């Protein structure tokens, strides 16, 4: 599923992503924007082996698994294919253990680099919510 900013917008705050480690809801909109262009099925090779899945790009070296990343973990207990489903649970589930891990959004590597600092309300701009 390619979801639209709004859409998203309002998927993510349903599932309690709005305001979750004091991240607004225009930052998380704004992560995957950049991270996956908002497809849901987004999948990128890292060149260690790992796999990114998903509208944040959850990253199977700590997050999932997917069989096929040698000496991974898979904090969040999902296989990564949950990742890539039209619903977003899974991936919000999942980015709110990543988001409280220390480096807060910083894991999300688009986002330090085209989101953090930013306008990010612009997002969110328009949006009934």
């Amino acid at each position: 599923k390619v979801f639209g900013r709004c859409e998203l917008a309002a998927a993510m705050k349903r599932h309690g992503l709005d305001n979750y480690r004091g991240y607004s809801l225009g930052n998380w909109v704004c992560a995957a924007k950049f991270e996956s262009n908002f497809n849901t099925q987004a999948t990128n090779r890292n060149t260690d082996g790992s796999t990114d899945y998903g509208i944040l790009q959850i990253n199977s070296r700590w997050w999932c698994n997917d069989g096929r990343t040698p000496g991974s973990r898979n904090l969040c207990n999902i296989p990564c294919s949950a990742l890539l489903s039209s619903d977003i649970t899974a991936s919000v589930n999942c980015a709110k253990k990543i988001v409280s891990d220390g480096n807060g959004m910083n894991a999300w590597v688009a986002w330090r680099n085209r989101c953090k600092g930013t306008d990010v309300q612009a997002w969110i701009r328009g949006c009934r919510l």
